[PDB]
C-alpha cells in the first residue's frame, strides 16, 4: 500500500599503488590534518579534528580552496591492522533532482607483495524517498573525486618520504 | 594615523585556442547554462540565470556536483563585438588566512589568423584589511581554475561543432 523505500548505490574502484599500505593508510587516516593540503594544494585548505581523538565517532572537517565551502567527515571505522577507514558525509550532498541520506566513502589497502597495496575504494549513496534517478557522471564523480584524494597523498608521499 | 587600505591582486594568464573567438565566447557567454554541465560534467551541475536578460546586472548561478556547494556570478561587463567578459564573486571568497572582499574574473579572446584565438585570462582579488598575506598555491588555483573552464568549455565545442 505505502511502503518504505531506500536506494543503497555501491559503485567500486581499485587500483595498484607503489607505496605500502601502511604508510599510504598513516598519510591520511593520521596525518591527514597536515598532509592533504600539502597533497591537494589548490583544492584542500585546511584539513581539521572538530570533535573526537581520530577514533570512530570523530568528526573531522575539510576546508576547500576558493568559493567551494567545506564539509565534515564523520569517522565511523578505523582499522589500522588492516588498513581500512570508512567515514560518512550527511550535508551538502543533495542532487538537483535527487536527496541523499548520506554519502559512505570506504578505503581497504591490501599489501601486494613488493609492496605497495592494491587500492580498493567504494562510495554508497543512500537515497531518500519514493523515487530514485542517479546518473552516471555524478556517481562516478564522488568514487573518482576519492580514489583522487588517495592519489594525491600517494604521489606527495613518494616524492617526500621524509616527514 | 589611521589609514584605508585595499590590495588588489592580479594574476593573468593565456593560451592559444584553436576554437575561434567567436564560438569560444558565444559558448561559455551566451549558451553557457547549458554547455558548463556538459563541458564539465564531473563538477558543473547546474548553470542558470536568476536575474536579468544575460547582460551587464545579471546573476547566474553555478551548482557545483557533490559537496561543492554553489556560488553566483555577477555580471559587469559584456562585449560580443570584443568577445570580453567579466564577472564578480562576492561570497564564499575567504582564506582562513586573508578575507576579500570580491573576485573579479575578466576574460578577452583576441582571434589570430588561422582562428582560433588568443585567451587572454585575468583574475584580480580585492582585500579587506590593514593586513595582506595571500600564497601562491591559492592565487595560482583561481586563475588556474577560470582558464580551465575556459578550456573545457574549448575542447568541448571541438568535439560537439554541432548544437
Ligand atoms: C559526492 C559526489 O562527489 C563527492 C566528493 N566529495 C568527497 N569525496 C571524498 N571524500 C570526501 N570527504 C568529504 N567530501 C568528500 C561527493
Ligand atoms: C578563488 C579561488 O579559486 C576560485 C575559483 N572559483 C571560480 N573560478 C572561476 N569562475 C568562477 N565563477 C564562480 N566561482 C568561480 C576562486
Ligand atoms: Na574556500
Ligand atoms: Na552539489
Amino acid at each position: 500500500i505505502d511502503p518504505f523505500t531506500m536506494g543503497v548505490i555501491t559503485s567500486e574502484s581499485e587500483y595498484v599503488s607503489s607505496l605500502s599500505a601502511e604508510k599510504l593508510y598513516r598519510g591520511i587516516v593520521e596525518d591527514g590534518n597536515i598532509i592533504y593540503p600539502k597533497a591537494l594544494p589548490r583544492f584542500i585548505e585546511k584539513a581539521e579534528t572538530l570533535e573526537g581523538d581520530g577514533g570512530p565517532g570523530t568528526i573531522k572537517k575539510l576546508t576547500f580552496v576558493g568559493d567551494f565551502g567545506s564539509t565534515k567527515q564523520h569517522i565511523d571505522m578505523v582499522d589500522r591492522e588492516n588498513c581500512a577507514y570508512t567515514y560518512s558525509v550527511y550535508e551538502g550532498i543533495a542532487l538537483s533532482d535527487q536527496p541523499l541520506e548520506k554519502i559512505v566513502f570506504e578505503f581497504k589497502l591490501v599489501p601486494t607483495p613488493e609492496e605497495g597495496c592494491i587500492v580498493k575504494s567504494t562510495t554508497k549513496y543512500y537515497t531518500k524517498g519514493d523515487d530514485i534517478e542517479l546518473s552516471k557522471d555524478y556517481l562516478e564523480a564522488g568514487i573518482e573525486r576519492f580514489e583522487g584524494f588517495t592519489k594525491a597523498v600517494e604521489s606527495f608521499l613518494l616524492a617526500n618520504p621524509d616527514y
